[PDB]
């Protein structure tokens, strides 16, 4: 008992075969693909409310463990779900390695509307290195095509990626997809081409596609003309930076202030010694960075520089054409000889928002309350984050001007650790309720429930100011550590009492004796 295990609210326990995954959640429900079935669980109490089960035909697990896959491995595990503009429910499954999608339309309805071939949309394994994007209307993958795993694509509308193409992707795992203003952009990381030998080093990726885009003239019209993509830069700064290049896991578009931000948590690789960092990016200076230098092909000498200005072709590529096949052949084959652009992207403030080096867990997991005010006034996001050992680490940020020195410095105020999960098991994916006060832990065959915010927890004083959390406030008033979101504070606040740019001792200085 070196870390405190925390109140554990409610549980939703299945088998460690079922390897769960969270489909679609809101602030009430959350959908849970898993082994054969896709769960509606209820976020009040993590209780079950709508099941849907999909089984493999023995005639499909036959030809699967005749493939040479094991048991675990051929049965349809559920990964795909997208709720389409005819208010259809399309539905895509593993199924044991053979990929189907479905289209289905109190009361349960579950008819089956449509059938169809999955490959390139969806993946063949419960393995979580893909992921997906439904925006518009269709549906934008990133998985493999082939049933050995050497065939990795971006697809939608039948558009892809170069097949057998190292330029544009090389064994990438994938972390996540956004859309964002016309473009889709995908998280991952993979093997690196601009090293000079070529060595086996794993660089972590932002990539975007337009889509309008309808493909290019002739040959070109089933591969995009508007894949572009840049390395993500986070990094410790200093004369010789140290780099968490490998990416783990992404948050959804984070709205602070007048600035859209995006959260991943990144770990080394297997050579530096290991350590785990979160990163945050400008959304902003992700979109920036196409509008860069490309870099050029790797010749031999492999010490070119990027293009030169008067080489890109007339009409910049990645610029959303409006008729993507009127482009020329020569500007296609540009954008497929130089897919990765020279400048790598900068995270906010320059450095990781939270390092963890030499210790015994990685980070895996991330999630965001955006904009919690606190006692001061001011606005903090309150970042969670997970281990591959079960443990939850909330923290925030505070950015000092001129403390000492005309250098800003960036400190990690970090609100609690704390052992949810049994020791072994690795937190998958956390989920944000924020009306129930709820962050939802995730395992491959368990949703937790834990307080979102421990102000209802804690009874003493010293405790609430201790915490350092932004939204726990102690009223002198009444002997009661209050939570200034949920709370109602008739009588104001100016009785409260808290304290967020001091130490943990410090704090609870201000309690009173
Ligand atoms: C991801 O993001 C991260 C974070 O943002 C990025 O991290 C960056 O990483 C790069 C490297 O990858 C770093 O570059 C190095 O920067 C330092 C510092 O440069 C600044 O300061 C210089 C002056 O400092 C010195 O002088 C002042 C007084 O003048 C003194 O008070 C102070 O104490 C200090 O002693 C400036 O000159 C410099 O400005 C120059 O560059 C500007 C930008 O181009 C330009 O605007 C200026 O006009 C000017 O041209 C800047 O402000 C440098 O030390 C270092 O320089 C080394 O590397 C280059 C590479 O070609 C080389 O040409 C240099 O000669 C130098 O190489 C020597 O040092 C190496 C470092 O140890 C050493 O290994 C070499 O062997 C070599 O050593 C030889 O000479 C030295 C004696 O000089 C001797 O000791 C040796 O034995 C040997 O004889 C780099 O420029 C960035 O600092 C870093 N950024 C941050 C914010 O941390 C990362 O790049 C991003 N990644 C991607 C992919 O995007
Ligand atoms: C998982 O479980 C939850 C719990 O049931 C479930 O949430 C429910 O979603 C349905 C919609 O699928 C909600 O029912 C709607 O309520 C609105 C009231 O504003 C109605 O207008 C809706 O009618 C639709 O269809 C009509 C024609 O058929 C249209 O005229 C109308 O415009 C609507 O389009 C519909 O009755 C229901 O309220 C919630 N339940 C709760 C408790 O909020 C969820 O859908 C389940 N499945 C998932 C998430 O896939
Ligand atoms: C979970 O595994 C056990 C094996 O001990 C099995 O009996 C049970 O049926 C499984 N769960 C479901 C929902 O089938
Ligand atoms: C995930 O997809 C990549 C894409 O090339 C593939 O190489 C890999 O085998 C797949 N599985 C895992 C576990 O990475």
């Amino acid at each position: 008992l070196q870390t405190k295990q925390d109140k554990v609210l409610a549980h939703f326990i299945g088998n460690s075969t079922d390897y769960f995954k969270i489909l679609d959640h809101n602030d009430e429900f959350v959908l849970v693909g898993a082994k054969d079935v896709i769960y509606n669980v209820s976020l009040n109490g993590l209780k079950e409310i709508a099941r849907l089960e999909w089984h493999s035909t023995d005639a499909d697990r036959e030809l699967c463990a005749l493939k040479g896959k094991h048991e675990w491995d051929c049965h349809n595990y559920l990964r795909v779900y997208a709720l389409r503009p005819n208010g259809e429910v399309l539905l895509c499954g593993t199924n044991s390695y053979k990929p189907r999608c479905r289209h289905y339309t109190h009361a349960m309805r579950y008819e089956v509307s449509r059938d169809v071939e999955a490959q390139g949309l969806c993946p063949y394994s419960p393995a979580h290195n893909s992921t997906y994007a439904f925006a518009d209307g269709h549906l934008y993958s990133a998985t493999v095509a082939d049933f050995s795993g050497g065939d990795p694509l971006i697809y939608r509308e039948n558009l892809r990626t170069e097949q057998y193409d190292l330029k544009q992707l090389n064994q990438p795992d994938f972390v996540g997809a956004i859309e964002r203003n016309g473009y889709v952009l995908f998280f991952f990381r993979e093997l690196s081409m601009e090293v000079m030998n070529f060595g086996k080093a794993v660089y972590s990726r932002v990539a975007r596609v337009c889509k309008n885009d309808r493909g290019g003239p002739y040959s070109h019209g089933k591969s995009w003309t508007s894949f572009l993509k840049a390395r993500l830069n986070c990094s410790v700064p200093g004369e010789f930076p140290f780099y968490f290049d490998e990416i783990q896991a992404i948050s959804p578009i984070v709205e602070s202030g007048s600035k859209s931000l995006i959260y991943a948590v990144f770990t080394t690789s297997v050579n530096a010694i290991p350590g785990s960092a979160v990163c945050a990016f400008n959304v902003d200076d992700i979109l920036a960075a196409f509008d860069g230098e490309f870099k050029s092909q790797k010749d031999s000498q492999s010490h070119w520089l990027p293009v030169e200005r008067e080489q890109v072709p007339k009409p910049r590529p990645g610029q959303c054409v409006e008729d993507s096949r009127t482009l020329t052949s020569i500007a296609v084959n540009f954008i497929k000889n130089h897919p990765l652009m020279e400048e790598a992207v900068p995270a906010v403030h320059g450095r990781p928002l939270l390092t963890k080096v030499n210790l015994h867990h990685r980070l895996t997991a991330i999630a965001v309350h955006p904009q919690v005010k606190s006692l001061s006034g001011a606005y903090y996001d309150v970042i969670y984050s997970g281990t591959d050992d079960g443990k939850v680490t909330k923290f925030i940020n505070i950015l000092s001007t001129h403390p000492n020195s005309t250098v800003d410095r960036l400190k990690t105020v970090v609100i609690s650790e704390m052992q949810v999960l049994p020791l072994g098991t690795p937190i998958r994916e956390l989920v944000i309720s924020t009306s129930k006060n709820s962050l939802v832990v995730v395992s491959d065959g368990s949703l937790v429930s834990v307080p979102l915010h421990h102000c209802s927890h804690i009874v003493d004083c010293l405790g609430c100011l201790s915490l350092q959390d932004p939204i726990c406030a102690w009223d002198l008033q009444t002997h009661e550590c209050k939570n200034l979101a949920t709370s109602q504070h008739k009588f104001g606040t100016k009785t409260y009492l808290q304290s967020l740019n001091s130490t943990k001792k410090a704090a609870a200085l201000l309690c009173p004796h």
